[PDB]
């Protein structure tokens, strides 16, 4: 009569987050997915959490064997047998990356973003969809990351057109800007709509930053936008 | 294609590493084991650094959870539904760790002590025997930990034994007294031992120290010595 209620599964949650048993994380994260109702930005949060603590360690473990596989390949007389053998290793980890990336891009697709009422929730998902896309699209090569990068362009617009809701000084929507102008830089080889998209969300912060400050500090905040004012000026 | 070699296993067991991948290193590791021989030193470093890796985590998380449980129990309002999961939590870490722990004492056992014809390392076997049986008392309770201890306390003794031949500097050597030091202490309770078998150990490396030197660097090595030969003298009394 006295059963497991929801705060008790967000509690194991915490305890795998707290034990770095991150795996386990990921799936205390999938029971509370599977029930009713919206997450919480409590469990937004540790949502998010969860899953880039599987997917980093991965994509650190590829970029060091990707590098080692760059340096055996381009020697003076290399070995062809190493060079596969490291090379299967790379697909091997490629293989848990789309697993991980595949996964959470389902439950956003399926039943997060479907399921959302929320402004701000919305942006979140969206923004998350565009970065395990952006992840892919990492290791991706030809049609695959072609079809990838748009997809990933897609979710970042769509959680760029609702992020206008939210106040300039809003984690999230700063937190959109940023990657989506590392998404620009890095994926789409944009670096004009990268920079653009980085300054715009970055002075709209600045204007704002009087909200971030306390009433103690207000006058340096304001030199500071008047410093920003007459940089952005100069450059007339 | 050509079949894999023996020293193609041992750059994958260094992949496995570099990616900080420990469970893939622990079987091409394990791969290893099995193929012709002994283990070379460096294999040997290699075996103990992914089962370090691999038993270290849980023994974090063992640590946190255990801590975490203690506050838990220690409260104004304690929560019945969360002791149980926290419990519960622990059990599953302690299997895993208790999993891990036969794995490698199984073929250390099996494997490498016997297979072992050298004093290195017989010594390094036998000390890692000791460490896995002791990261076993570590959670162990009661009547059980005591049948543990005790193979601990065997395999340190013939560790300690073979580390007699190997120099006061050796690396396995001052290994073996700095965990058996610690298995004194923190297992059997006893700071006494502890303390003495560390206070030789440390005494005797002091000693040698102008071995692992430099020759640039020899009388700061030498009045390190006097220090420690006039502390000596100078605690008694």
């Amino acid at each position: 009569a006295e059963a497991f209620t929801r705060e008790d599964y967000v509690f194991m949650a915490q305890l795998n987050e707290n034990a770095e048993r991150y795996d386990e994380m990921v799936e205390t994260m999938r029971k509370i997915s599977g029930m009713e109702g919206e997450l919480s930005d409590k469990e937004r949060n540790l949502l998010s959490v969860a899953y880039k603590n599987v997917i980093g360690p991965r994509r650190a473990a590829w970029r060091i064997v990707s590098s080692i596989e760059a340096k055996e390949k381009g020697r003076q007389k290399p070995n062809a047998k190493r060079i596969e053998q490291i090379r299967v290793y790379r697909q091997k980890i490629e293989k848990e990356l789309s697993d991980i990336c595949n996964d959470i891009l389902k439950l956003l697709q399926e039943q997060f973003v479907p399921r959302s009422t929320n402004a701000d929730a919305k942006v979140f998902y969206y923004k998350m969809q565009g970065d395990y896309y952006r992840y892919l699209a990492e290791y991706s090569s030809g049609e695959d990351k072609e079809k990838i990068a748009g997809s990933a362009l897609n979710a970042y617009n769509s959680a760029f057109e609702i992020s206008q809701q939210l106040p300039p000084t809003h984690p999230i929507r700063l937190g959109l800007a940023l990657n989506f102008s590392v998404f620009y830089y890095e994926i789409l080889a944009s670096p004009d709509r990268a920079c653009e998209l980085a300054r715009k969300a970055f002075d709209a912060a600045i204007t704002d930053l009087d909200k971030l400050t306390e009433e103690s500090y207000k006058d340096s905040t304001l030199i500071m936008q008047l410093l920003r004012d007459n940089l952005n000026l100069w450059v007339t």
